[PDB]
């Protein structure tokens, strides 16, 4: 669940 945090944190800019 690890790889699925990271991901969202980024592009959400």
């Amino acid at each position: 669940e690890k790889h699925k945090i990271l991901l969202r944190l980024l592009l959400d800019s």
